[PDB]
């Protein structure tokens, strides 16, 4: 109950092809070294990519998911945060889950971005 994040941003509209921007607000308690965010396509089942210790997975190199996500940290810099997304298609349409990891409490909530199609 000492961490929370919601999901108040307006549907984002990007058409296939183009980058899309997914985004929610969370509140860090003191350096996100130890603290972990992750997105969802349509699928809470796996994670596309993850921001951990002040850092994005980039797993293996020449990542194709990795590759295809990187952080873009939102102008208010209010512990909002933002993930740009290489060349959206159909199962991009949809909604998505940010997860706020720390210590054995986490807490969730979805984003509205619906891509052209």
């Amino acid at each position: 109950m000492d961490f929370r994040v919601v999901g108040p941003n307006l549907p984002i509209l990007a058409k296939v092809g183009e980058d899309a921007l997914l985004t929610c607000q969370l509140l860090p308690k003191r350096t996100t070294a130890h603290m972990e965010v992750r997105w969802y396509r349509s699928d809470p089942d796996m994670p596309v990519i993850m921001y951990r210790d002040g850092a994005e997975v980039t797993g293996l190199p020449m990542e194709g998911y990795g590759g295809r996500a990187e952080w873009m940290e939102d102008s208010t810099e209010e512990g909002s945060v933002a993930l740009k997304i290489r060349q959206v298609q159909p199962s991009d349409d949809g909604q998505y889950w940010c997860r706020f990891q720390e210590g054995d409490y986490w807490r969730e909530t979805s984003v509205l971005l619906q891509v052209a199609a």
